[PDB]
């Protein structure tokens, strides 16, 4: 129960990154994309509204692991919706 509430939290930020809302102005995320549209996921871990809830990286990925909007691979996240439109030239 200890951290049930904060991965909610951790998982509905993550989430918002990789709406298409956030995606369609959100240059720099698509800059740091490979072309198959993953990021690193301590990436994630760094930006402020994560970092503010947590900085326990089992915690970051639990919280992923339940997204349906998201999927990791190994170290790195997409969105599971045609990641590939998404990323731009560094």
């Amino acid at each position: 129960h200890s951290q049930e509430l904060l991965k909610d939290y951790i998982k509905r930020q993550i989430e918002y990154y990789f709406s298409v809302d956030n995606l369609e102005r959100d240059f720099f995320l698509r800059r740091k994309m490979d072309a198959d549209g993953f990021l690193p996921i301590t990436l994630i871990a760094s930006f402020h509204r994560v970092q503010a809830l947590t900085t326990d990286i089992s915690l970051i990925f639990a919280a992923l692991k339940d997204s349906k909007v998201v999927e990791i691979v190994d170290e790195k996240v997409r969105r599971r919706e045609e990641p590939e439109k998404w990323p731009l030239p560094p």
